[PDB]
């Protein structure tokens, strides 16, 4: 997979897009996670679980028919900068859809 850079500004929002194969990943929840070192774990930030309930009650929206996962980081902080993955989850595994480098300007 590739890595694309999304450049944001401290205290503002930042939209990240991760297109994917809508047939290969049909029925799978997605995750946005922070990569810890290049070979360490990817630490969860948000996932698509319970999005329906959370309607009533970082934002994440998944267009499963079109194959696009959108993550919106809000009130960007310098510590939000760094490398992340968009992931597709199945069983105990996670397929990496994309790597994303978040840059935060201040």
């Amino acid at each position: 997979h590739n890595t694309t850079v999304f450049q944001g500004v401290a205290g503002q929002s930042l939209q990240v897009s991760c297109p994917y194969d809508s047939m290969k990943h049909w029925g799978r929840h997605k995750a946005w996670c922070r990569q810890l070192g290049e070979k360490g774990p990817c630490q969860r930030v948000v996932s698509t679980h319970n999005l329906w309930l959370l309607s009533f009650l970082t934002a994440i929206t998944d267009d499963t028919l079109g194959g696009t996962l959108t993550i919106t980081l809000r009130n960007l902080q310098p510590h939000d900068a760094g490398l992340y993955q968009c992931q597709s989850l199945h069983g105990s595994e996670a397929d990496t859809l994309r790597k994303v480098l978040v840059e935060v300007l201040a």
